[PDB]
């Protein structure tokens, strides 16, 4: 194979980019490469109130059914990167009136896990609804027959950690789900570090809620677009290299862009990404005697 390390083309990338200072330049060549889908049923008449923002809609062939519903509707999109065994659900921040078709959706697809990677109020504006319980009361969604109680709550200095009980009424039947804050993200912004992004990576992929025994995960900020889009192509490419595969990071974004729009919102999130992507790989166990001498020395 090549000279380099693992990590090395990746890095030698990322060092001209910089220097030539090219981050705006690239952003624009993949806005432009980026191409466009039927989106039909997210425009109905009787979805208006379903979705957030009119500018952010699922794809007709990516986007995620209600079952055994009158109206099947739910802006959320399915990714799936069969080369990396990888399936994630990207979602909008649930509005009042479509947090009950939320934990419907959680119950039928087998999830495990919710990640939330925005704050309720951000700027003076309401980004998301509560559709969890602060305290010990159980809060009752009653158009979708499911019921929510707080177990246990973990909170650290950049996250937070709560454990759920899930109630499907009608089935009698419970599930606990692990819902995984990031409370230090800002809107259109970056994490504070590579390290502690990928902290918090570490953690969700510990609790088994991305292994392919479970259903997709459940990964949402507002729109469901720029900060979820940068925490589902850092944790693709890291499975991909631990795998052994030569990868070129703006063909995977790319890619991932066929199944929902616009992933990736500004040119500090994509530099953002080549630098977890590059730290993260170094943290990589593995069992070659070759990439554990590259990992001391770097
Ligand atoms: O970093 C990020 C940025 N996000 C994000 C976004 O991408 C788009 C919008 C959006 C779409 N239409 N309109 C707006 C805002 C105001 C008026 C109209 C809002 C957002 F918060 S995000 O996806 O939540 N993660």
């Amino acid at each position: 194979g090549p000279l380099g390390s693992p990590w090395g083309s990746i890095e030698r990338e990322f060092e001209e980019l910089d220097t030539q200072r090219r981050w705006q330049p690239l952003y624009l060549e993949i806005r432009n490469e980026s191409h466009d889908y039927p989106h039909r049923v997210a425009k109905f008449p009787e979805n208006r109130n379903r979705n957030r923002y009119r500018d952010v809609s699922p794809y007709d062939h990516s986007r995620v059914k209600l079952q055994n519903a009158e109206n099947d509707y739910i802006n959320a999109s399915l990714v799936d990167i069969e080369e990396a065994q990888r399936s994630y659900i990207l979602t909008q921040g649930p509005l009042p009136n479509t947090c009950c078709h939320f934990w419907l959706m959680v119950w039928q697809q087998k999830t495990k896990a919710v990640v939330m990677l925005n704050r309720i109020v951000e700027k003076e504006s309401v980004k998301c609804a509560q559709y969890w319980p602060t305290d010990d009361q159980e809060m009752l969604f009653k158009e979708t027959g499911f019921s929510v109680k707080l177990l246990s709550e973990d909170v650290k200095s950049y996250y937070t950690v709560h454990l759920l009980q899930l109630e499907n009424i009608n089935s009698g039947e419970t599930r606990t789900i692990s819902h995984f804050h990031y409370t230090t993200w800002p809107d259109f912004g970056v994490p504070e570090s590579p390290a502690s992004f990928l902290n918090f990576l570490f953690k969700v992929r510990e609790s088994g809620s991305l292994n392919p025994d479970h259903g997709p995960a459940v990964i949402h900020c507002s729109a469901g677009i720029g900060r979820s889009g940068t925490f589902s192509l850092v944790d693709t490419c890291l499975v991909l290299m631990e795998k052994g595969d030569d990868i070129n990071i703006k063909q995977v974004l790319l890619n991932m862009r066929k199944y929902r729009m616009g992933l990736i919102q500004t040119p500090d999130q994509l530099r953002f990404s080549y630098m977890a992507i590059i730290e993260g790989a170094k943290c990589i166990k593995g069992d070659s005697s070759i990439q554990k001498r590259w990992k001391e020395l770097s």
